[PDB]
């Protein structure tokens, strides 16, 4: 997260690091006890038997006994299409059930097809880069964004953060963006690379595919 400030700990309960060898690659959302989504390209050519899925994290440069540790059991996908930014979204199914408590929330989906206007105010997040010569989080990063549609293809929610350069960066991938208290976004891409301060960030749009989720939640 380019931008940004720091999320106060466990704010969103719901946030997931996906790591391998230790270290953070993606976001992702747990949306059920056993289920988290992230994007398609951030498992595409990951080895998802050395996957963990890390739940109750604040700050990852620390031991955390707050955090609950999973293994990816399958993943479904709905037909990821990376050189035309389609599907940008898969589920880890987990190895067990995340217990619930204060720091591991279940999150909350849109109904189908809800679309948001633009300027609705939502808020993105991520253990992600900095930008240019400003290292990497430690602790969760969130942003207040804004959604736009000039410059978005309808199969994505854009956001911009207008005035400033800020936005996501690479490790935000997969992480939420949270509208309304719901996930109306999962994060996909950036143009102009991260916080160009130009084009808008584009998110995988959740509510196009809360009918998919549903098939595999419930
Ligand atoms: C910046 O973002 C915070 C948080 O946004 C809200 O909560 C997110 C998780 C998501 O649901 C967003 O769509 C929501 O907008 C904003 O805080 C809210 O501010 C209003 C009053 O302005 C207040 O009644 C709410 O309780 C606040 N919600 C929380 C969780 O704190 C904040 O206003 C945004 N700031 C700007 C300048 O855009
Ligand atoms: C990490 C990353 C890529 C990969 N792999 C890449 C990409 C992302 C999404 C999609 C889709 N759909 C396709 C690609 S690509 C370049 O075809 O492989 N393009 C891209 O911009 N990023 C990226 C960089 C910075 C932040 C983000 C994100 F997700 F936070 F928005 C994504
Ligand atoms: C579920 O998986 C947990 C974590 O397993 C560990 O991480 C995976 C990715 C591999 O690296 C593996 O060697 C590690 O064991 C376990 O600690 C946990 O008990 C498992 N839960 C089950 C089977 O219910």
């Amino acid at each position: 997260i380019v931008g940004g400030r720091r999320a106060r700990p466990h704010a969103w309960p719901f946030m997931v690091s996906l790591q391998l060898r230790g270290g953070h690659f993606c976001g992702a959302t747990l949306i059920a006890p056993n289920f988290v989504m992230s994007a398609a390209h951030c498992v595409a050519n990951v080895n998802v038997r050395a996957v963990r899925v890390v739940l109750g994290a604040h700050n990852l440069s620390r031991r955390e006994p707050t955090r609950q540790v999973f293994a990816v059991q399958r993943i479904f996908e709905n037909g990821y299409d990376p050189v035309n930014l389609l599907n940008d979204i898969v589920i880890l199914q987990l190895n067990g059930s995340a217990t619930i408590n204060a720091n591991v929330q279940v999150a909350q989906l849109p109904a189908q097809g809800r679309r948001l206007g633009n300027g609705v105010q939502c808020l993105a997040m991520g253990w992600g880069l900095l930008g240019r010569n400003r290292g990497i989080a430690s602790v969760l990063q969130e942003l207040n964004v804004t959604v736009v549609t000039s410059l978005c293809r309808r199969s994505n929610v854009c956001t911009l953060v207008r005035g400033r350069q800020a936005g996501v960066c690479f490790g935000d991938s997969g992480s939420p963006l949270v509208c309304n208290g719901l996930i109306h976004g999962i994060a996909s891409f950036v143009r102009g690379g991260c916080a160009s301060g130009l084009y808008p960030d584009a998110f995988a749009p959740v509510a196009q595919f809360v009918n998919w989720i549903d098939s595999i939640i419930q």
